[PDB]
RNA sequence: GGCACGUGCU
């Protein structure tokens, strides 16, 4: 047959939605890592199922000619930049063509215009947050990343998507807890106390947390640690303390803590200022995310009379961007410290029309629904499984003529843009937006609608 | 090997 350790020549004909690399040998599909479409390449054998996978280059004997070679991105292909080998305006055009060809086979829709995925300028050091594992490496606290499914620590101080000032303070942090003499954690022993870094710098605001991951509450010294960390960063408002005590790869446990200074940073986002909690979402891109935002907001044509549901709300970055030119704004999240962020943070911009409930989307929806909540805009911005049928089936009922669909994975979108249609909403207006440069990340604004005029 | 309600997308 075809065994787990051949080598074999092979044209890469497509691309993966993950960044892999689409050939065909014998009967079967094989996902090769960093293999771009028109390459030939010698093909080593990793793993033989039927009817899929899975396969390494040997050699290549063409490459394309939009293969990015830098070696400093190759090194970060697997862990941080999925689709770094490919050139930008081919993932961009790579990305376009997701969203078209995932509403074409999935949603049956042809008839509508997908425009071009909206590029970032300079499409790198853009994330406001790094997260970052902390293990032993050769007795000496290393910082650095892991690649797809493996837990070896890959070294590393430039992360090439990360703002430059963040890489500086994981830096900083790694060798001052070198300095105070702090284990690193060992998956394999189970030892240590340092596991993790997450550090938050807000992108106009500059406003940096820090949260030290660790396998115990007593860290011996950190004080001291602190004050040190302040005095080269005086930006730090924020350290916080998860308390991870399992072995799992989950990063965060269920308990935090206060260090130092508050347990949130602020920063803006179209001309207003939101705390934001440790555990609470954040978009990682504050400069594209805004533009998703505003793209968003266009499509919905809001006006003074207009209720609006914000679904999916985080710390009501959406909602309250709106709730001055609009009646009424009702938003719903699952993670507590969000809503509690969203709360205040409508305080905090005089906004007195905002109502935000801690709930499932799904059964928020079904109470504003009983109580006569009578929206005319729905916007959600769920996580990548998507809506659930439930939620759906309610928001039609409310009867809002406008739905605005924040989407991060397009097979899940066009799912529900399907049934959407079911119940008389027609798709109008598709925009991706590149939140996610160098990654294999689409993200998607729709916009369905039940007007004729839109 | 992953993902979505024993096949559907990747
Ligand atoms: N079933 C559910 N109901 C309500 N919120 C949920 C949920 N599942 C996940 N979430 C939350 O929904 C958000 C997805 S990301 C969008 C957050 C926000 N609109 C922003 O862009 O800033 C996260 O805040 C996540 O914790
Ligand atoms: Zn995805």
């Amino acid at each position: 047959m075809l065994k787990k350790n051949d080598i074999v020549e092979v044209e890469i004909v497509d691309l993966t939605h993950e960044g892999a690399g689409v050939a065909k040998v014998d009967g079967l599909v094989f996902f090769v890592e960093n293999a771009l479409p028109s390459e030939k390449i010698l093909m080593r054998v990793l793993k033989v199922n039927k009817k899929i996978g899975f396969g390494k280059v040997e050699k290549y004997l063409v490459q394309s000619p939009h293969r990015n070679q830098d070696l400093d991105l190759a090194y970060l292909r697997s862990g941080i930049a999925d689709l770094g080998h490919l050139s930008y305006p081919e993932q961009l055009k790579f990305k376009t063509k997701q969203v078209k060809d995932s509403l074409y086979k999935i949603a049956g829709i042809a008839d509508v215009e997908v425009a071009e995925t909206l590029g970032m300028e300079h499409p790198v050091k853009y994330r406001n947050k790094a997260q970052v594992p902390v293990r032993r490496v050769n007795g000496v606290l290393e910082t650095g990343f892991f690649r797809k499914n493996s837990h070896n620590l890959m070294p590393l101080e430039d992360f090439f998507i990360q703002d430059p000032v963040i890489d500086q303070v994981v830096v900083a942090l790694r060798d001052l807890l070198r300095r105070f003499d702090l284990k690193p954690y060992d998956e394999k022993e189970q030892s240590g106390l340092i596991r993790n870094l997450v550090v938050r710098r807000g992108h106009y605001s500059g406003q940096i947390m820090v949260v030290l991951v660790t396998t115990r509450p007593k860290v011996f010294r950190v004080d001291q640690l602190i004050e040190q960390v302040i005095k080269q960063f005086p930006e730090i408002v924020s350290v916080m303390q998860n308390i991870n005590d399992q072995n799992t790869n989950a990063i965060f446990g269920k308990e935090w803590r206060t260090l130092y200074g508050q347990d949130y940073i602020t920063d803006q986002m179209l001309g207003n200022d939101f705390q934001i909690a440790g555990p609470a979402f954040y978009q990682v891109n504050t400069e594209m995310a805004e533009k998703l935002y505003q793209t968003a907001i266009d499509f919905a044509e809001l006006k003074k009379d207009d209720v609006i549901i914000d679904a999916y709300s985080g710390i009501g970055t959406i909602g309250l961007s709106v709730a001055k030119h609009v009646k009424e704004v009702y938003g719903v999240e699952l993670i507590p410290e969000a809503v509690e962020n969203s709360q205040k943070n409508a305080s905090l911009n005089k906004i007195t029309n905002a109502h935000y409930v801690c709930d499932t989307a799904e059964n928020a929806m079904k109470k504003w629904l009983k109580e006569g909540i009578q929206p005319t805009v729905i916007l959600v911005d769920p996580p990548r499984k998507g809506l659930t049928e439930s939620f759906i089936k309610a928001s039609a009922q409310t009867g809002a003529d406008r739905i605005a669909y924040i989407s991060c994975n397009v097979a899940t979108m066009a799912r529900d843009i399907k049934l959407y249609q079911e119940l008389g909403y027609e798709l109008k207006k598709v925009q991706p937006v590149d939140l996610f440069p160098q990654t294999h990340h689409v993200q998607t604004v729709a916009l369905l609608s039940k007007l004729d005029v839109d």
